[PDB]
């Protein structure tokens, strides 16, 4: 039983804290003087297209520095001419971060050796993943299969693209997969599909810490900023939750051992 | 139930004390050679129009002088001189009365931070809100909406303004929104409005003080002054009255606990 997982991109196998889109978007505003926080840079994260240079342009301190700098108002033309330079600088920076996840290495070689497919799921698009995947793959990390909101009519909470990576890969029941991400909306989508799904913490984006930054971390505020991420993840769906990878092979056997049904 | 709050603007966010019409009004006679008080100045305020010049005019005490020095008593020409002269005066000095009383900025700062709108109205005109607001946002006060006499087809006493703040912020119900305010007619507005209204004192009109006379002030005689002001709003139908601007958001708490009903 569980013949595939269906795991995600940046948070879950490449890119810790998710953060490729964002340094784009701080680059272009810092490349005036303006100054943003990684902070205020997620917000809109998933959909990453034009609005939200726009809706990040609307932000109250961050209108507020730009109107001080340049002496008015970002105008139509400066969403433009700035989200013209995010896919831009983002198609030449992703790159940098798609070098699997620190230990992901073993977890899917492992996994494979069992007899288990592996596909996955994605907010990114084509063009993106285009560029994302080729270095994961010189890299050590390639799933058997791929699929963007591009293959699909809908995005990252529907389950279309889910029951593609099925399709290809050729697994019967949903209960047969598991969904592994980083983000609410990655709960929501497993959730949805019917399959087992399950949040990693360490690295996600919804924990937003750096790989490094965590061990910075004290022993104390740590958990107790896990906790936060695990309880969100939780409700939004998650039948389980962990933080690291090294835990997801535990899960499997418990899936199988547990002898609880999806509803 | 509170998702918006509507600020008034010289009295609660900037100028502390509003003299910017005042530190105008005395320039124009201690210009021609009788000198008045700040006091004088500002009977009757929220008519910045031509007659409040005249009122100043007709003012004995002050017609003597003046009498004395212009060896006569004002005229229609004297005052259509004074006022075509006191605004443009006032373009040129209320950009130096338009920065944020301290409090304005942190509170500002939070509020949007639980997600909650910020909109305003004024006595002020279209033209003397323009340049105001300018430097307003140069120097940390931007809120989402603006409103002056000029939008709307009537003054404060009207509601009028507030309603044009729901239509752009998209909240509706009026009793789902705080009005601040600083003087008698700022709680006019707000119970016409039929929202929450609130009435601040330590910068206010009402108040007339300075954030130097406030703290060179006795501590019984300056306790004395603000209960005249509070039993002030309180008789114009306020629903509360904070003294300086961080209670504002208890008020909200308060207000969303006490299960109370307006009008
Ligand atoms: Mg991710
Ligand atoms: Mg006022």
């Amino acid at each position: 039983k569980i013949e595939a997982v269906i795991f995600d991109w940046a948070g879950t196998t490449v890119d810790y804290g998710c953060f490729a889109p964002l340094e784009v978007f701080m680059e272009i505003f810092h490349k005036r003087g303006v100054a943003i926080t990684a902070e205020e840079a997620r917000k809109p994260m998933p959909l990453l297209k034009i609005d939200h240079v726009r809706a990040l342009t609307e932000m109250p301190r961050i209108a507020s520095e730009w109107n001080r700098v340049f002496r008015q108002l970002p105008t139509e033309a400066d969403i433009q001419e700035m989200y013209e330079e995010f896919e831009e600088i983002l198609f030449a920076i992703l790159p940098r971060y798609a070098s699997p996840i620190n230990a992901v290495k073993e977890v899917i070689a492992s996994l494979r050796e069992r007899g288990i497919k592996i596909g996955s799921t994605t907010g990114y698009t084509r063009e993106m993943m285009d560029i994302v995947a080729k270095e994961a793959a010189l890299q050590g990390y390639k799933p058997d299969f791929l699929v963007t909101p591009d293959d699909v009519p809908a995005g990252r909470p529907y389950p279309w693209m889910c029951y593609k990576n099925a399709m290809e890969l050729g697994v019967y029941p949903m209960n047969h997969m598991i969904k592994v991400g980083d983000t609410v909306s990655d709960m929501k989508e497993g959730r949805n599909a019917g399959m087992w799904t399950v949040g990693v913490i360490l690295g996600s984006s919804e924990l937003g810490l750096t790989e490094e930054e965590v061990e910075n971390m004290d022993s104390v505020e740590l958990r107790e900023k896990i906790e936060v991420v695990r309880n969100r993840f939780v409700e939004n769906g998650a039948h389980f939750t962990i933080e690291t990878m090294q835990e997801l092979e535990s899960v499997m056997e418990h899936i199988e051992k547990q002898e609880l049904i999806i509803s």
